[PDB]
């Protein structure tokens, strides 16, 4: 049959992928919905170029003037504005597959919409498990919805499984399918071989989104990944660890019990996981070229030393506290990074920052996304004490 | 349900890694046969310890000295002598599979025998699929056999390829899955990084640089990874487009396989043929191996080359072999038994060996099948083998 698509946040790279591989396949796939939050030129552009049904901006405004566009670029397509309207072409009785790749906790309700209303979820949203991945992974299972991964890591991480365990996120049982261990990698950051001594002189010209690439430096990016990890693929602390890749061709890897690991390479192209979340079990075309083995380099790895990326540390430990713990320390991160990156606080200051927040709110019925957005705000006003205090 | 069991070519290290997996789960699998050649000490011991129902030896005379060793240290095992009755433990009805580990051409009849029978056939003799691959797949397809192979790199590959086609080796629609092509790799020898102009002077000594001479030899000039290939083409029904090969000097990586989005999946261990037989006999679940995992901040740098037809023709003549059919493949394999043995003997230049391989090519080509005609044709292709290696001095 015909794939029928809303793409939430399709002005990002995520979007130009995702569309990049509807482009090479124009018999599988159909594009039903866009959806944005502000940028208008480059949703009118894109509304041209695919003629949906719906356009969506979060911003009222933003919608206004993307209405005002359409009726000469894409006068068929009905433009709507708001988080109302997120969740409705999220949940339209004729879509098959939601790209979930709005940011940030905005992104929460219209990609918890598509989920009880049991669509494939192809998941580009970190939020989603950061902060709330019991309530998620419950949802999934009581809707029939499909959770497809379309982080690089995790998508490796799906490919490197066998066929029970993908069909299975979630609720899995890993150590029963003869996996020993999960293991994430990372490139470790611009830090990777610099001294820990170091680390406090470090500016923000060193460590570089900005925000996004000081988390790469930190590795807090890949403690949010293992916290995804865990309840996409329901995984111990002794089932999934962390290895240091740094030059990013190995994407992930999975240890079998019986010594065998498979891993998954490719081009850096996130077409390459989107195209595996909307076309399986099968495989699709998606304009990436096969992997030139000529041109890799040579393959590294290293164990993550904690010393020089405490936030990781954090991320591990808050993992396996529960969505308290996560929801705080996500949210402390963004404070602390804002604060680096005013020159506020020093580089090793950021991890300090979120220990002093995540100690503060551990010390005390059912959670819901918006308890856990409160508890989000309780963080960050917390956070922005210890950063006037530091300094 | 508890797996049964024929281990032929038990005494070797095959047959050695079998039996560990099979130790790490007792639970699971059970020995109903072993069988070997002529080593009557180390199968005397196997069957003290495992108390087969039956032990075959291929050669008569060990098997009487076997007969009369067990008669009390393994009082319930039959003891059996020669080729028909590899063949009947092969072929038993309690047996679901069989460790096909007898090397050379003597492994192909009883091999064949569990094919015909219908059984897993858990494959490690290269022979099978090198000299008669065209005939093995036919008969497979005819009882419902499945084939499950044991060698390093297409247990990888296999690992590498979806549930669908690892289920349809033989036949198997690799476009059809989203498979684009399979990457086999190898080391590329002790000559992986030596000056094309050095290799007419290379010694015995430098080609041998754990595993046999001949082997080595083969490691040195790249023909044993044109004997994989050989045999992919066969177990994956890969055609001219969908078969690579790819030099990586660690072996950490053990092969691949490419998609068409773009992704790549590698299969990597610790060298112990534990892993891949565990696959083997557990298919498609998984087993313990009593393989350690592997550790990657002890792995070192892994690396890729591009492998040149000047450093090793061998690989050029066997992937022409491959697609020329079971003649062409069943005489190269000859041809390089005799020119690697005349090598190691330093009556040829190690250069010489590829020379020898395909001066009887040629011969060959200038003019259905069976076991029998072909094993006739091997025996053809050696005397004109042990002709060119007189005329090389
Ligand atoms: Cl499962
Ligand atoms: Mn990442
Ligand atoms: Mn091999």
């Amino acid at each position: 049959g015909m794939q029928k698509l809303t793409i939430l946040g399709a002005t990002g790279s995520i979007g130009a992928s995702t569309l990049k591989v509807i482009e090479q396949n124009p018999d599988k796939f159909s594009v039903v919905a866009l959806a944005a939050d502000s940028n208008v030129e480059k949703m009118q552009q894109l509304c041209q170029r695919w003629q949906p049904e719906y356009a969506v901006m979060a911003n009222k405004e933003a919608a206004l003037r993307l209405k005002m566009a359409l009726a000469v670029l894409a006068p068929n397509t009905q433009v709507l504005g708001g988080q109302e309207a997120l969740c409705y072409v999220a949940t339209l009785e004729q879509v098959d597959s939601v790209m979930a790749a709005i940011v940030g906790a905005a992104g929460l309700v219209p990609t918890m919409a598509a989920v009880k209303a049991g669509k494939r979820i192809l998941l580009a949203n970190k939020e989603a498990l950061v902060m709330s991945g019991q309530l998620f992974i419950d949802e999934v299972e009581k809707s029939g919805a499909q959770l497809l991964p379309v982080d690089s890591e995790h998508n490796a991480i799906f490919q490197c499984l066998p066929q029970t365990v993908q069909g299975n996120l979630g609720r899995c049982d890993l150590a029963s399918q003869g996996v020993s261990h999960i293991l994430l990698t990372g490139s470790g950051g611009p830090f990777r071989y610099t001294d820990v001594a170091e680390l406090e002189a470090v500016t923000p010209e060193q460590a570089i989104g900005p925000k996004i690439s000081v988390d790469s430096a930190t590795m807090m990016n890949k403690g949010l990944e293992y916290i995804e990890a865990k309840w996409l693929f329901n995984a111990s602390r002794d089932q999934l660890k962390v290895i240091i890749h740094p030059q990013s061709v190995i994407h992930s890897m999975v240890q079998y019990l019986d010594g065998s690991v498979l891993a998954q390479m490719g081009e850096p192209d996130m077409a390459t996981p989107i195209a595996l979340t909307l076309s399986y079990p099968e495989r699709v075309k998606a304009g990436v070229k096969p992997l030139d083995f000529t041109q890799v380099g040579e393959l590294t790895f290293l164990q993550p030393d904690f010393e020089r990326y405490p936030c990781l540390a954090l991320a591990i430990e808050a993992c396996y506290l529960g969505q308290h713990a996560t929801t705080t320390l996500n949210a402390a991160n963004e404070v602390a990074v804002a604060a680096f990156l005013a020159r506020q606080i020093k580089f090793t200051d950021i991890a300090r920052v979120n220990d002093s927040v995540l100690n503060q709110v551990c010390k005390q019925g059912l959670d819901s996304l918006e308890s856990l957005l409160e508890l989000d705000r309780m963080a960050r006003t917390l956070a922005d004490e210890v950063v006037r205090e530091r300094a």
